[PDB]
């Protein structure tokens, strides 16, 4: 984008149960760390998977039923191999070095 260091795509996603879904997190700031959170109904952000650099993924608190991929410095992808309605939610990605968090604008996912 023209304005933000962190871009999420798509901004919306409708899946049918059983479809594979991939969400993209792209940052252009050379950030070492990337993160994927699911937002809960109290607007809490729950960590799914994160990454310390290219090629690395680490599991967060709620990894089950997601995988992650850090194929480049810029890109941290969240994959739902087989989407389920319990995965209907808003998802936010983030990136930074150290304790810094630059957040994406969010992706709304509905699994039907």
């Amino acid at each position: 984008i023209l304005e933000a260091a962190v871009t999420q795509s798509p901004r919306n996603k409708v899946a049918v149960t059983g479809e594979k879904v991939t969400l993209s997190c792209q940052q252009t700031n050379n950030h070492n760390n990337m993160y994927w959170y699911r937002q809960d109904t109290g607007h809490g952000l729950r960590l799914i998977h994160y990454s310390y650099g290219v090629g690395n993924t680490e599991k967060g608190d709620i990894p089950d039923g997601y995988e992650a991929s850090r194929p480049s410095q810029e890109q941290f992808s969240l994959i739902l191999e087989l989407a389920t309605p319990s995965q209907t939610t808003v998802y936010f990605c983030a990136s930074g070095g150290g304790g810094t968090l630059y957040f994406g604008a969010g992706t709304r996912l509905s699994v039907l």
